[PDB]
């Protein structure tokens, strides 16, 4: 069940499309991102169509939606990275096996800004700098901590019925980190420098 | 897709169930486990019915199958734990997050034992305050695999020039293979816990 905005792909199951500036979903990310990254310049915006990641996803979103008994349990975040990681997102997506003050998981920002940072979004020998938009379960989020390899219980009378994610902030979050593989789709990548 | 051979759950995500000696089900578990483990007793053999660690489990096979072309991609396997573990096992499967560095490291991943001996040891089935040893038989998608590394933290490339094309696991020798590493999610499905004594 590939998503109707996907372009055909010859029955092939991973393509990077590039956007066309100025059509509706390459304004629509571009607007995500200058939201907090107007001083950058935009290289281009790429698509991730992967077929297997998706499905991986689109399982866990939907156990997640039975599970909460409901949907919001997605939210669009940002990750910055290096060069040298971003074929290994667009195939695989992210693994925690990769500073983890809300524990061991992959972090995730509300703001393009923070992920704009070069100790996240390192600038590579030509000054590229990389960052994915992705969809991220969030689901039901408390407050993270140092050392956690899971997300905390919702109550310790059941060790094993866990929260989705961990945040720095309940009220006013900023940043998410989850902790299983296929909980967070790549959808595009940003190039853009300073 | 759930089993047509489980137990209704009605509409529950998650059972055990309890196997019933002299059923065949039962009697290969047994037979697998007793190939290398006559020395122990075995207390009782409980089917894990999960429904979703089923559903992400058979995604990632029916990609495995599609991405490697006729390969037997599926082991069943064993794996030794301490009882603390055992209920996040049934619920949430194996997390290499959690796992112990093995006394020969061929990975950074969840370990699988070919033979029920090793996974015997109480190095890995610790013997629980009542003298009970819990292990798993577990569908592992082993795939295509090569011997391992202690540095790895997923599985090597098949050709260093395209980095991102893995190999599916890795084990200790691709001739005589007695442990297998995994080292994503939803590639092992815990589908029988054997409790156990001396
Ligand atoms: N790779 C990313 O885009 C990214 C990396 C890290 C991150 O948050 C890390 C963090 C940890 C503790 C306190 C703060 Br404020 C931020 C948020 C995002």
């Amino acid at each position: 069940n590939l998503p109707e905005h996907w372009t055909d792909m010859n029955h092939q199951l991973f393509c990077m499309v590039q956007l066309e500036p100025g059509q509706s979903e390459y304004n629509t990310i571009k607007d995500k991102f200058t939201r907090t990254c107007s001083s950058y310049a935009i290289e281009k915006i790429e698509r991730i169509q992967n077929a297997f990641l998706w499905q991986s996803y689109q399982v866990k979103k939907r156990q997640m939606d039975i599970k909460n008994d409901h949907k919001n349990n997605e939210r669009l975040l940002f990750h910055g990275t290096d060069a040298d990681s971003v074929p290994y997102v667009n195939q695989h997506g992210f693994n925690r096996s990769c500073a983890v003050s809300y524990g061991k998981g992959t972090y995730f920002a509300v703001d393009a800004s923070y992920s704009a940072k070069d100790t996240y979004s390192k600038p590579d020998s030509n000054g590229r700098k990389h960052m994915y938009v992705v969809r991220v379960l969030t689901g039901v989020f408390t407050k993270g901590r140092a050392g956690l390899v899971t997300p905390p219980p919702k109550n310790p009378h059941n060790p094993t019925d866990l929260f989705d994610s961990v945040t720095n902030n309940t009220r006013s979050p900023k940043l998410f980190v989850v902790f299983f593989d296929n909980q967070a789709y790549p959808e595009y990548l940003i190039t853009f420098t300073a």
